[PDB]
RNA sequence: GGCCGCCGCCACCGGGGUGGUCCCCGGGCCGGACGAUCCGGCGCGCCCCGAGUGGGGCGCGGGGUUCAAUUCCCCGCGGCGGCCGCCA
RNA sequence: GGCCGCCGCCACCGGGGUGGUCCCCGGGCCGGACUUCAGAUCCGGCGCGCCCCGAGUGGGGCGCGGGGUUCAAUUCCCCGCGGCGGCCGCCA
């Protein structure tokens, strides 16, 4: 059906332009999807200030869960702290809905370059620290490996990766758990266990001997899951009789 | 106080040029603003489709509202509708916060000069109608009525608007047993009219009975209904 | 990136049990005796034996307890995860 | 923009009620009743208009937009004037 799709990378690696091109083509594939941001709220702000960033946050968060119940969304933001990465699953872990990161990179040197061109709003010095304290997606969680790695230097096949994504929109996402396919069928593997370390135990049995004693267990067992009824109380005895007549 | 700005004009006309303007000044005036509209999240779209304007509609309104409780709004839409403009207000309503209708006005010519140097994104067709259904702001109702008119093709005082609001958002926003006894009588009189048509003289009599009575009575301190409306029946009986 | 937790380190995969030199359930695969069925088996390393096919022995991160450790204790490696680090 | 509607025209202001000749509750003011002052108390009252009497100061008549159902209209109905709203129309 449809997924989430959370995009990582340090500030002008490309990660708006990325998800325009995405968006585009994802489209041109009959796919309402849609590109949300924390920015998108950030910036309808006149000056920036630390207290509004929970609001921003918050209000950010808010979009993609109310978007991702019918639409495509490519999340556009840094996601620098695995975290950040986290909290965007568990949306779509919510949802069930199939999620893929994509990480973006590019060497500090294009990354100082392309900030600069931008009036270098963000101190480069800010730049640099943020390339340092980044959390590599996939280093600390298997959750959190990343479906694609991108190289916004290079070329980059907007229909190789639309492809892919809608293959991976298709797969299940099993994000807990499963069943496929009693009790006393498995009192009588216990106890024909510790009857066995008994009886070894009382004959200060050898290697040889011991290793026959366990085969006799296994023969054993193996008859009585042939038979329907069947009593733990009888069985076990007729075990200690094998045993002691052996 | 923090309050929501309505901003009401066809498209070109200048509403988010005004928002920026207008958020800046409030900003060096020390007030926490933020501006909204639905193309924020319309434009979020890699193409535009029907289906999406609800969830555009809905998103948008959500964002307004979880706004409107901390910091004052700007809400750049067109808004040709007057009930759209109301729902606007619902939001400030529900919050019991000042809201301000700013109408942003320039003649069919401006806004067609200025759709087509957009690259007429717009059909100019489109403009034309929406200008000639574009709901006049005040015309049906006086909550709709404009804080402001401003004319886009003229200078802006930002510092005066920025003033004014402010001035606006200190304002306030506004959005038993006797009384039994007074519905019962005038009943039993009626009754008592019905049983006996009495002539004019003696009617005005059986009026001013029940005067006299309703004064003796609004003397007394503790009173039931039942109680005091029987002795009315037996005085009415006596006379 | 910091803190902490669960698990694996018995050897086809998954799940589970267990002081017995492993075992049970499901799946897969291989071989032998007879075509389905019956039976046996399954990884890596090292060593011995056989002209070869093949057969067999030893071991399974380090150490402790024990007749015996996959299990129980301490340590080491690894797998997975949780919380938090939040325009940067 | 389309469709539907509410309130006032009882009379200090606002809300409301009720076929009883009006009233109920809150506000404001004026005055009477207990003051040097001030938070308070109970109680009478409060608007508009046309005509007349004060040969002086005040009081008297009647009406409360037009008509109808009525013994009685503030109330119920039709219209007028005055004030206000609801739903919907939705990138456009
Ligand atoms: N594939 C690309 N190759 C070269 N330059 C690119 C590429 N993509 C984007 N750019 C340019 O890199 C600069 C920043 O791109 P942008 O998409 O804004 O990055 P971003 O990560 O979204 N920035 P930010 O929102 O601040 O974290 C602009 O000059 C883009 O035009
Ligand atoms: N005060 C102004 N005087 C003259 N031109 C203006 C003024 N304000 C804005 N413009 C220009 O008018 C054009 C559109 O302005 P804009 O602020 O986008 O209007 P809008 O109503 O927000 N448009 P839309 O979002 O499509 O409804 C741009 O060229 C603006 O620069
Ligand atoms: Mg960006
Ligand atoms: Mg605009």
């Amino acid at each position: 059906h449809h997924m989430l799709i959370i995009l990582t990378g340090l500030p002008g690696v490309g990660k708006s332009t990325f998800s325009k091109n995405l968006a585009k083509i994802l489209s041109k594939n009959n796919i309402d999807v849609i590109v949300l941001g924390s920015d998108l709220i950030r910036e309808s702000f006149p000056v920036w200030k630390e207290k509004y960033e929970e609001f921003i946050k918050k209000s950010t968060y808010r979009l993609i869960d109310s978007a991702l119940k019918n639409y495509w969304v490519i999340v556009d933001d840094t996601n620098y702290y695995n975290s950040m990465r986290r909290d965007l699953i568990n949306i779509a872990k919510k949802y069930n809905k199939n999620y893929a990161i994509i990480y973006l990179k590019a060497s500090l040197d294009v990354l100082i370059r392309r900030n600069i061109e931008r009036g270098e709003k963000i101190p480069n010095e800010v730049i640099k620290k943020m390339y340092e304290k980044f959390d590599e997606p996939g280093k600390k969680y298997k959750w959190d490996e990343p479906f694609l790695i991108i190289d916004t230097t290079k070329d980059i096949d907007f229909n190789e990766i639309a492809k892919k994504l809608i293959e991976k929109s298709k797969e299940i996402p099993k994000f807990y758990v499963l069943e496929e396919n009693n009790n006393i069928s498995d009192k009588i593997d216990k106890e024909t266990r510790k009857i066995v370390s008994e009886y070894i135990k009382s004959k200060k049995l050898d290697k040889d001997k011991i290793k026959e004693v366990v085969e006799l267990r296994k023969e054993f067992l193996k008859k009585i899951k042939k038979m329907e009824e069947v009593d733990a109380d009888r069985v076990l005895k007729e075990f200690k009789d094998l045993l002691n007549s052996y």
